[PDB]
């Protein structure tokens, strides 16, 4: 596959490794979410060490209001993180 | 570096690639995204050879109306295409 086309199998990949573990195997939980960011995410964001900041972070994600992340609120994630990073260096 | 690490950066590697081309350096026009799409798509998306398909796609992604995709909309595409893909992990 292409850099792209693996990038974009790599973040359905990822989706599915946090989602599927606990309850809908499709949506990211609170619990699913955390361990994402802080497993995954090491080198792009600080490590999530408060309650206060999963609630905070599911709130922003969580656009159709029923408490989870799902891949549409996944994808958007993606794209704040990835703007933020893009945004952050001068191009 | 994770995987998702290193997906956002080629996210980012791919966009700088082709938006630094011609022009703009930080904005896709009409060529370097169907050279986009072409080279970098070819599993996922059909091969665009008509004019017709450069312009819609790019009405579709353009959201400022200025005729190229920037950073933000480039990522709205990666999202649909990446959604379209996972329909297929349904
Ligand atoms: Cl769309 C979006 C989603 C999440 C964030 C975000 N959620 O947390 C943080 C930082 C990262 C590390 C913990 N503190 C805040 N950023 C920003 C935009
Ligand atoms: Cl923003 C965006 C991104 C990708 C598409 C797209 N590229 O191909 C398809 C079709 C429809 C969905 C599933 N089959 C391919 N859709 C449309 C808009
Ligand atoms: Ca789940
Ligand atoms: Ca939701
Ligand atoms: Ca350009
Ligand atoms: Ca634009």
């Amino acid at each position: 596959m292409s850099e792209l086309e693996k990038a974009m199998v790599a973040l359905i990949d990822v989706f599915h490794q946090y989602s599927g573990r606990e309850g809908d195997k499709h949506k990211l939980k609170k619990s699913e979410l955390k361990e994402l960011i802080n497993n995954e995410l090491s080198h792009f964001l600080e490590e999530i060490k408060e309650q206060e900041v999963v609630d905070k972070v599911m709130e922003t994600l969580d656009n159709d209001g029923d408490g989870e992340c799902d891949f549409q609120e996944f994808m958007a994630f993606v794209a704040m993180v990835t703007t933020a990073c893009h945004e952050f260096f001068e191009h």
